[PDB]
């Protein structure tokens, strides 16, 4: 547990280590940003691809010192040229192996991949928001490699944003201008980077993608909900997640001072004296620490992580969200572009090591109070109105007569991502005009190629198509191999990129160039369809009926005589 692979991902990193140096060339070129020449440098793939890399490109100041838990602020641009043969390293963050903390504060970097510079005609641009509950992540290749998609001809940008408190610590005092949601402004910045740079790499700076998985699908949605970002890209793809998603959004503003609490801080509970403490302490003590800032209380309501996405309690320059998710949708540009949306066939699979500790747990489904959603239910969740509103929960996954994992974490997918999927189409479908939304379904199941994820729910051998076990087949990851082309994997990582690539080209993500999409035709979602339709991805692509949609329903039930708040 953990202590095997600990070693392992050791001898693990040390190979990505000598393979990343094997894979690298003495071609180096330099390209035009607006803050100055850049060098990159060519690299290779284990299938005998190569592609031109550009890493550590800074599209912000580092956030440091007195800069810390403010918007990003542009940054210097150079003289010369700029070294992006190496990565930077990845925000402040607890490793999922390592157990301590890893990486830095001066983390505000994009990285810039594509297998032609000077290509004949301009390319879509990708831009990939990684996930890790706005806490963990990075765009080191070791983990997010370019490989699959440098198969394809289109430009692909990897990009960082400050995670957890020095990402979304928030301050009620006007005063202090620290509102919250750094880390997405953080985004903002990069977007912007991309749309007047991406010309420089052979990108069409008319055709851009942003797409994401888990928190970085949040994020894609916030990018598409505010109007700091409007215009700015032309597609979005949220794998796994949206922003109002429960664990996508908290009110975070009194948890700064637990925090500072934790840390040493002697004073009184006042946001000015909070800041200056919170500015002065090292950057890990404060990220191994964010571990404590939730309640007991809290936990049992599901509040998943401490500092996240926050309404701001004013809006000054640089605001992104003004308002909670749901009311966002009302206006937000982009509703009005192409989109994509999607879940794997078993999310909540992604609980099983949590659930491991203390199987306690699984009793919550006796009532299932726990998982009404918050806004609905009392503080002490024992109001006969929760009590009932948890039956209905309760019995559209207790399949028998007591309760399970398999309902636990069948309940979990649904809290967590097909239920809010649900609820934001339905508010998209009424803030509206003509715009396409395409779901698939992920249900492509293997043990034979892996991502690190697999090992932080530390499962191994277990079936079922668990939260991010589609990001296996979308990127290179130093746990991954080369494949044969007749495999039942690589045939799906030919699929995933190419669907993806389609999409970002034409808005519509089908093509008889994908093998076994041949009998596909795929149209999206319209505000009437009683049942969704799905793309089904597994060793077969097939177009059915959302298996979730009956236990969907039943949780909107929960909202029968709260219609307003569905």
């Amino acid at each position: 547990v953990s202590l095997m692979e600990k070693l392992k991902w050791k001898i693990k990193c040390i190979e990505n280590k000598f393979l990343n140096y094997r894979l690298t060339t003495n071609e180096t070129v330099v390209a035009e940003t607006e803050y100055g020449k850049v060098k990159g440098v060519k690299r290779l793939t284990v299938y005998d691809d190569s592609y031109y890399s550009f890493e550590g490109i800074p599209y912000a100041q580092p956030p440091v010192g007195e800069l810390r838990f403010k918007a990003p602020q542009r940054p210097t641009p150079w003289a010369g040229v700029r070294d992006c043969c190496n990565h930077k390293d990845k925000s402040v963050q607890v490793d999922f192996i390592t157990g301590k903390v890893c990486g830095s504060e001066d983390c505000l970097y994009l990285s810039v991949y594509t297998n032609n510079l000077n290509p004949e005609t301009k390319r879509p641009v990708l831009v990939y928001i990684h996930g890790g509950g706005f806490i963990i992540g990075e765009n080191h290749r070791d983990m997010y490699g370019p490989d699959y998609f440098i198969k394809k001809d289109v430009v692909l940008i990897n990009i960082q944003y400050r995670l957890g408190a020095l990402g979304f610590l928030s301050l009620n005092s006007e005063d202090l201008n620290v509102p919250g949601n750094a880390g997405l402004k953080d985004q903002v910045m990069a977007l912007r980077w991309i749309k007047n740079n991406c010309a420089n790499f052979g990108g069409n700076p008319d055709n851009i993608t942003v797409f994401g998985e888990s928190a970085g699908a949040a994020s894609t949605h916030y990018m598409m909900l505010t109007e700091q970002t409007r215009g700015l890209f032309h597609r979005g793809i949220l794998m796994s997640g949206n922003a109002i998603c429960p664990w996508a959004n908290t009110q975070c503003q009194h948890r700064a001072f637990t925090l500072a609490k934790l840390a040493g801080y002697k004073g009184e509970d006042n946001d000015k004296d909070v800041l200056e403490f919170l500015m002065k302490a090292k950057p890990q003590d404060l990220i191994k620490l964010e571990e404590k800032v939730l309640t007991l209380e809290e936990r049992t309501n599901k509040v998943m992580f401490p500092f996240g996405p926050t309404v701001e309690p004013y809006q000054t320059a640089d605001c992104v969200l003004p308002k909670h998710p749901r009311e966002m949708v009302k206006t937000a540009w982009g509703n009005s572009i192409p989109t994509m949306m999607g879940n794997t066939s078993y999310e909540g699979l992604f609980f099983t090591s949590i659930l491991k500790q203390m199987p306690l747990l699984v009793k919550e489904l006796e009532t299932c109070v726990n998982f009404v959603p918050s806004e609905l239910a009392d503080a002490e969740r024992t109001a006969p109105e929760t009590l009932e509103m948890g039956a209905k929960i309760k019995k559209a996954h207790v399949t028998g007569e007591t309760p399970t994992a398999d309902n636990f974490m069948d309940l979990c997918s649904h809290f967590y991502f097909w239920f809010p999927m649900h609820r934001l189409l339905q508010l998209r479908f009424n803030h509206t005009s003509g715009t396409p939304v395409y779901l698939y379904r992920f249900d492509f199941d293997s043990e034979d190629l892996i991502n690190p994820y697999r090992i932080m729910r530390s499962g191994r051998g277990v079936k079922g198509v668990s939260h991010t076990d589609e990001l296996t087949y979308f990127f290179w990851n130093q746990l991954a191999k080369r494949m044969p082309k007749e495999s039942r994997e690589y045939k799906t990582i030919e699929r995933m990129t190419g669907i993806w690539t389609q999409f970002a080209t034409t808005g519509n993500p089908y093509s008889n160039e994908i093998e076994g999409m041949e009998n596909v035709s795929w149209d999206p979602i319209e505000k009437s369809d009683e049942v969704y339709k799905c793309l089904n991805i597994s060793d077969e692509l097939k177009m059915i009926d959302v298996p979730e949609m009956g236990k969907i329903k039943q949780w909107e039930s929960m909202f029968e005589k709260h219609r307003d708040l569905f």
